[PDB]
């Protein structure tokens, strides 16, 4: 990943992840990956401003052994190019719970059945300024 | 013990790296390694509480191709076992500056003449709570 890569995390259920970054003034999409490794992701958080045929929509997906899963699209989109953004991801057993800047909160099933998150990578037109564990 | 291993950081001169975390209640010692990789560190910040022939003394050192270098010690030790501490690290072509929790601030020569810091690694009796770029 050509963005931050944090490994050996050992994040456990009941633990929260807070990621604050800065959206590029000319963003077309950015992402946050989480899981065991780049090929086994419990969550691929991809807000596409305008990329891969999407406009102002969030695409969530999983990846099991390199194979992408069935996408889950969200319409809530409180993101603007050129601004500082903060998302928060809660790890639970059966699913994850994502909280956007506007207060919206949604879920993504823990399809892989992970009981600990070890990998995290940032990508796209977005630069991380703070990663906090809690 | 080994915690978060952050790769792909792109810390440039003048940019501040701020780490906040918790020291174990019975901490022998804890460390922070920054550099290009595990065998090429420009700063091995290692506050020793009671270990390696050291008591309440901060030990810093570089590490080129695995070979350690001349150690350097600091008598200032604002670390209380079992507490959330924080340090800041910025650099220039001649040396790094480490700011401790009580305002104390010292330097360590940039022996490797690094142009950017792409690696970070926590270790010891230290649980990282937050990593910020400023
Ligand atoms: C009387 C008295 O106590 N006087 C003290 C001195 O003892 C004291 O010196 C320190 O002593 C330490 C203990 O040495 C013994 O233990 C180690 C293992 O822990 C053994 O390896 C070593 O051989 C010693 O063994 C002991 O030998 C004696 C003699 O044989 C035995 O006693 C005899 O026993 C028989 C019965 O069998 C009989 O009774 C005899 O009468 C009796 O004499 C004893 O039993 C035996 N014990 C054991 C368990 O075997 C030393 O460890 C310490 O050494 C460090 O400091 C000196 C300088 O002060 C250095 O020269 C030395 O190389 C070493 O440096 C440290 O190296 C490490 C690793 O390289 C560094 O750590 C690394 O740092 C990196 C960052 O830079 C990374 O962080 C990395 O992770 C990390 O690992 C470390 O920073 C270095 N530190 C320094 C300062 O350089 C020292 O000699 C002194 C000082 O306290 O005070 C006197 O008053």
């Amino acid at each position: 990943a050509c963005g931050l890569v944090a490994s050996n995390l050992n994040l456990k259920p009941g633990e929260c992840l807070r990621v604050r970054g800065e959206v590029a003034a000319d963003a077309k999409s950015f992402l946050l990956n989480l899981g065991k490794d780049d090929n086994n992701l419990c969550l691929h958080f991809n807000p596409r401003f305008n990329a891969h045929g999407d406009v102002n929509t969030i695409v969530c997906n999983s990846k099991d052994a390199g194979a992408w899963g069935a996408e889950q699209r969200e319409s809530a989109f409180p993101f603007q190019p050129g601004s500082v953004v903060e998302v928060c991801i809660s790890f639970n057993q059966t699913d994850l719970t994502i909280k956007l800047p506007d207060g919206y909160e949604f879920k993504f099933p823990n399809r892989l059945n992970l009981e600990a998150i070890n990998y995290l990578s940032a990508g796209g037109d977005f630069k991380i300024k703070c990663v906090a564990f809690e």
